[PDB]
């Protein structure tokens, strides 16, 4: 991985932005972490995002990959995984400044994701305790709640 | 795009392969669901699957990718997206039988997960109310406890 990681992850970018992914160049926001601090993170969830979701994870549900399985269902279409949607919320406290870890998440999944959404994470830091950071979360589609909750992180 | 998706899929999955990925078939479990059904489902961790995370979410983290900036961590090296490991769990519950979607989830993270590693994901069903099934889930690397806490599923 050292080299091969960071030539992997080179290549499968190339064929990645080619079926469509958006690619989010990393830069770390700055600021002092404290309570109140804000921070937004937005990406379009396409196809390619999905299919590579469920191979990663071994999640190839119908719901979210069928278009006449998916429309006979209560959601009428397809949806994106819940999980897929929240993954934005790990690349979103990723940028915080520091060395970032997860140390835990809670969400509620509100209103189905379509395949094609841009969602738009929203924080605000809610609590310290010493390198330890509290973060109030919503997810969205639009102004349109998706998912919310709380994550903290461990900041070096 | 209805059809194009069960075919970038099936592309995708040869790629995805071509580069270590583990294929995970997709085959729902069986059996009424009560309080106090079990089930498991495991998948190795490999690079592609780090390297597919941080692409489709944006989280590039340099504790996931970069070996000289992991190392001086106390983590001695890379771990993979903590959400990459809970990302298991949408894969497990995807398989109970109905039609599933997730409402909510809740964990924490409790020892780091390393490329190379199987995930093992428990589940118990702790409550039903309705449709609505909540599910008590631990993910193992082994014996060890990597992440736990709580799910609970829409199923129809």
């Amino acid at each position: 991985g050292e080299v091969k990681m960071m030539s992997l992850l080179e290549e499968m970018k190339g064929i990645y932005s080619k079926k469509g992914g958006k690619v989010k160049p990393f830069e770390k926001f700055e600021g002092e972490l404290k309570e109140g601090y804000r921070f937004e993170y937005e990406k379009k969830l396409c196809e390619i995002d999905v299919a590579m979701f469920g191979l990663i994870s071994g999640d190839l549900n119908p719901v979210h990959f069928d278009e006449d399985f998916a429309s006979k269902t209560r959601f009428g279409g397809r949806v994106v995984h819940g999980m897929l949607t929240t993954s934005l919320v790990s690349a979103a406290v990723a940028r915080l400044p520091g060395t970032v870890v997860l140390l835990e998440q809670s969400f509620r999944y509100t209103s189905p994701v379509r395949i094609g959404d841009v969602v738009r994470v929203e924080g605000v830091v809610s609590g310290v305790e010493k390198n330890r950071y509290t973060i109030d979360v919503k997810c969205y589609t639009g102004d349109k709640v998706v998912a919310e909750g709380v994550v903290k992180v461990l900041i070096w």
